[PDB]
């Protein structure tokens, strides 16, 4: 079965000009398509669902939705240069959703595959400064405990949507063994039985 | 060159499956795999490609080298093999060495072959460089960043993997390359190994240049 779903969320641009209409319009019809995703995600007994926005002031109004339905709420990514207002904001959602034990919810922010591995490497490179860890004994299951999610189920399946067929640096570490489920299908447009169609790719393999 | 591809790094799958089809033992289907490598190969040689990085997919079915090591060097084609090779007994060590020494100078296709190779292995042996360089004072943490990461990893000094085909119908990356494909085009298809020939590879090139 599938435990953790990743998603790079692609086409709400295309999807805006098709219906000649502003990049506004695409955005719009792109977070119904979050709250559809999300959903389903939550009503067919997925661990962790992982979005990604390729083509966040906007999440203080849905929090509290998420945490009435059990969602525990993550943003990963750097948020660090984020004015300190949002950076507090983004702590009390996380904070108020903790605790829930139902979907793991994760938002990719300002986040780049490479920066997630360069940011752990980091961690480690102060440890061996100080004095608490000798170079060799740096092994893979060491750099998973200082990468984004590794207290979560690994990737089992990564979705992209809009017709591109590339990773464009979300997770790299994370996807090793994920199968791979590309469909031409514009965000915005993205529903349920193209959702279950991409369950089965995995199922098939 | 007009399909834009300078570096191609394929998973080499369905040799397994392509001797089952044909009712054959799986050494009929190395040799099969084994034929369609060369033809690969040559043809990436001739169509003006930079770098051709291979995942295969005991082991001493590797001293394949011993095969094809004079062939590819008379192709001008220069040899590389990546992966943790410290290992390897001795001897095989040195039929290595002495392979990648000799076609060093050629100055066609670069090819790279994946032996105990893992895209993570990889990222974490270019972290040991980098903790071995803070340890013996002359790196600071803060300074470690993408680019410098970016250079300890392999092939860090050839042009970007621009394409990944896999070959024998699954999507996923199984660990080859990771750090090296954040930006990559992905290409699947069904067809089985032994059976990709030119004109696979021709496809995969054309529709790379097309999207
Ligand atoms: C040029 C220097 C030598 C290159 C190193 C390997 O040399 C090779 C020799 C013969 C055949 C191949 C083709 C891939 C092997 N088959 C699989 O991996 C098949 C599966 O994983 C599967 O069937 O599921 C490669």
């Amino acid at each position: 079965g599938c435990r953790h779903v990743a998603i790079i969320m692609d086409g709400n641009g295309r999807w805006a000009k098709k219906q000649g209409k502003i990049r506004a319009f695409g955005h719009k019809a792109g977070a119904k398509s979050v709250r559809r995703a999300v959903s389903f995600a939550a009503n067919n007994g997925i661990e962790a669902l992982t979005l990604y926005a390729f083509s966040v002031w906007a999440l203080d109004s849905e929090v509290k939705s998420l945490h009435r339905h059990n969602v525990r709420l993550r943003i990963i990514g750097d948020t660090s240069r984020f004015n300190s207002r949002l950076q507090e904001r983004i702590r009390k959602s996380e904070a108020l959703t903790a605790g829930n034990t139902g979907l793991t919810l994760n938002i990719a922010a300002n986040y780049g595959g490479r920066w997630d591995i360069v940011q752990g490497v980091r961690q480690l490179a102060e440890k061996v400064q100080q004095g608490n860890l000798q170079p060799d004994q740096i092994d893979e299951e060491m750099l998973n405990q200082h990468v984004c999610m590794h207290e979560l189920a690994p990737v089992d399946l990564v979705i992209r949507t809009g017709g591109e067929h590339r990773i464009s640096n979300f997770l790299l570490w994370q996807i090793a063994y994920a199968e791979l489920y590309f469909t031409d299908v514009l965000w915005p447009d993205f529903d349920e039985q193209d959702f279950e169609g991409a369950l089965n790719a995995f199922a098939n393999r």
